[PDB]
């Protein structure tokens, strides 16, 4: 069988989820997904039953997908529920506090101020700001209420102990838990604001646009970001507290069975999902409201394969929800540095010790990994290509220093000068050497434009064949590499034409044009690498390809490159830019210009790690052209991670 156990938490859901189970019977054919229902007392029964193997499946609420993720239950979010518009699916809420224009202070100036909740308990008007706030405030900070009654100077927090600490109906005597409270809330902690009560109001992205139809007078509020600066009302999506998810079904990590959920949740709202006028109805139910699913849900959509609970719900709210839990306070530690090798890994071991603590150790299998782990801090900083820049910045993450060599490099196209044929302006039908696809050199600038010229991303059906590390092992871009067996066509070491020196290597021996950087081939000619691939090479038979249409030498390259490159960054969360530009500043003028293989944590090439001044994100780092330029290239792209990203932010 290909059964999907559905969980449900009570007796009208179970009664619901036996309709569903009985009418999928009649529309799913025979080798395909059916419905069993299990009835558990709550929803962390639920949770159980799906990690010890009783059940399979049910939709959340953003805490309880976190209980979910926790060991030992380990599961995962599968499927999400959306809202509003097939066209538009909203799948998330951002939490914003907003306050009016000129008010004069910041998140981190909040103590004393008074504040307007939509009501105690409630996520965006409680458990969020409270939770992201909770180590601002005064001990003892149990009980939670007295905490907060000591910080703000005045509240409405509806359904607060009003008896106990007063302070916190000030703007709304009672705490009135209902509509008669005037302040009781989204439009209640809005209107509390607005009417002067509080400076600052914990409602969603949505409520001021549901509060006020014009421009206008939207313009006279604000939202406090977490950085400490402003943003109007529109910008929420780089301004809010915390991105929370509405309703999410979740599964166990290993052992699914993800794809069967989908495949039966997805052929439920094709014939019984919203407007589709069957007796039995997805989202409705006689017996009640939200049974196994809210109620005002449009459909589904499937969470891509790569997101991980605490990618799903998000660095600040995990962070908000944490501490509400945990209660745990400190009193810039040490950078977690991330490694992706046993050979990178032994350089930061080294590193660590000579840090004397400064600096500490984490490692992952894949660049895409160490990134994860970085966005939900279980490591710090590490540097990157700027492909994988761009990647970190779609993901919130931000460039804090880069790499220097001496504007960084140039990108260029390297020929053999014997066959004087090829130039730029027609490489149509060429064997083509690659670093890997998606890196600034070898993919990321050619490719980009490249692109401008055909008006497509297969660049497969462009060059007759080629090696361009990352692309799928039965493309035409990977007839020309060398790793064997499962590491043919491999972004790693295991793969012999992966890098710069690899595509150079890859020209040298199979290729008719080599992406790469332009001291690439002067550091691999003349006897200086000494493998016997590039021993006897020397740089005079080589040759770029310039914008022109014409040729010139390899040391030539100033007057004969594709583009200025941006230099490989440091990346970090905006909540360490500043440790991470104190500690390796620190640490360069002990360590730097004054690895045991070659390009460990750092290029080779590197003689200082540089300020950035005004280019503190991916989009001013990078530039507006290559940036536009991978927009142009994603089309293409089979990045897992981005997709993740991308999902919570497109
Ligand atoms: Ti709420
Ligand atoms: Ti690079």
């Amino acid at each position: 069988d290909k059964t999907v156990r559905w969980c449900a938490v009570s007796e009208h859901e179970a009664t619901k989820c036996q309709s569903f189970r009985d009418h999928m019977k009649s529309v799913i054919p025979s080798d395909g997904p059916s419905v069993a229902c299990v009835k558990k007392a709550s929803y962390l029964d639920c949770i159980r039953a799906i990690a010890a193997n009783e059940a399979d499946a049910v939709t959340l609420d953003a805490g309880l997908v976190y209980d979910a993720y926790l060991a030992p239950n380990n599961l995962k979010p599968v499927v999400a529920e959306f809202y509003g518009s097939k066209e538009d699916p909203q799948t998330f809420y951002y939490a914003v506090a907003v306050v009016k224009k000129d008010s004069g202070f910041q998140m981190n100036q909040l103590r004393g101020k008074k504040s307007c909740h939509t009501g105690l308990g409630r996520s965006a008007g409680w458990n969020i700001p409270i939770g992201l706030l909770y180590c601002d405030l005064p001990e003892p900070r149990k009980p939670l209420e007295k905490a907060v009654a000591n910080f703000f100077s005045g509240s409405c927090a509806p359904c607060a102990d009003g008896t106990d600490f007063p302070q916190l109906c000030q703007l709304c005597p009672g705490c009135g838990c209902s509509t008669l409270n005037q302040y009781f809330g989204y439009s209640g902690a809005f209107k509390c604001l607005k009417d002067g009560a509080g400076d600052v109001a914990f409602v969603k992205h949505s409520t001021i646009f549901e509060n006020l139809a014009n421009k206008a007078d939207r313009d006279q509020y604000e939202l406090l970001c977490l950085d400490n600066t402003r943003k109007p009302v529109d910008e929420y999506k780089d301004c809010h507290l915390a991105q929370v998810p509405s309703h999410t079904v979740v599964a166990r990590s290993m052992g699914g069975k993800e794809d069967l959920i989908w495949e039966l949740l997805n052929q439920a709202q094709e014939h019984f999902g919203k407007d589709k006028s069957k007796e039995f109805q997805l989202f409705s139910s006689p017996h009640g409201k939200d049974l196994l699913f809210k109620d005002s849900a449009h459909g589904f959509l499937k969470v891509p394969p790569r997101m991980d609970a605490k990618m799903y719900l998000g660095y600040e709210y995990v962070t908000a929800i944490r501490n509400l839990r945990e209660g745990t306070c400190p009193e810039c530690k040490p950078v977690k540095w991330c490694a992706l090798s046993h050979h990178e890994r032994l350089k930061c071991d080294e590193w660590s010790v000579n840090s004397v603590g400064k600096i500490e150790c984490v490692s992952a299998e894949t660049t895409e990994d160490c990134i994860a782990k970085i966005m939900n801090g279980e490591a710090d900083a590490m540097s990157l290509d700027g492909g994988f820049v761009y990647i970190a910045g779609k993901c919130g993450l931000v460039p804090v220093l880069a790499e220097n060599y001496n504007a960084g490099y140039f990108a260029v196209a390297v020929v053999k000068k014997s066959a004087s044929d090829l130039t730029w302006d027609n490489l149509k039908g060429k064997k083509s050497c690659h670093t890997a696809v998606g890196r600034t050199a070898g993919w990321n600038i050619p490719m980009g434009l490249l692109y401008n010229k055909i008006n497509h991303c297969r660049f497969d059906e462009f060059f007759s064949e080629g090696c361009a590390p990352g692309s799928k092992k039965d493309s035409s871009l990977c007839k020309l590499c060398m790793g064997s067996g499962l590491n043919l066509c491999e972004p790693n070491n295991k793969e012999g034409y992966y890098g710069y020196t690899g595509a150079f290597r890859c020209l040298v021996e199979k290729g008719d044009v080599a992406f790469v950087k332009h001291q690439t081939v002067p550091q691999n000619t003349g006897g200086k690498n000494p493998d016997p691939w590039a021993k006897n090479l020397n740089e005079k038979d080589y040759e770029l390809l310039c914008l022109d249409g014409t040729r010139k030498p390899v040391e030539e390259y100033a007057n004969c490159h594709l583009a200025r490159a941006p230099n490989h960054a440091v990346v970090t969360r905006k909540d360490k830019e500043a440790c991470v530009h104190k500690i390796l500043r620190q640490q360069q003028h002990l360590f730097g210009s004054n690895s045991e293989t070659k390009d460990l944590l750092f290029r080779d090439d590197t003689v200082c790690l540089a300020k950035l001044h005004d280019r503190n994100t991916y989009e001013k780092y990078l530039g507006e052209e290559y940036v536009k330029a991978v927009g142009n290239l994603r089309k293409c792209s089979t990045s897992s991670l981005l997709e993740a990203c991308t999902f919570r932010r497109p």
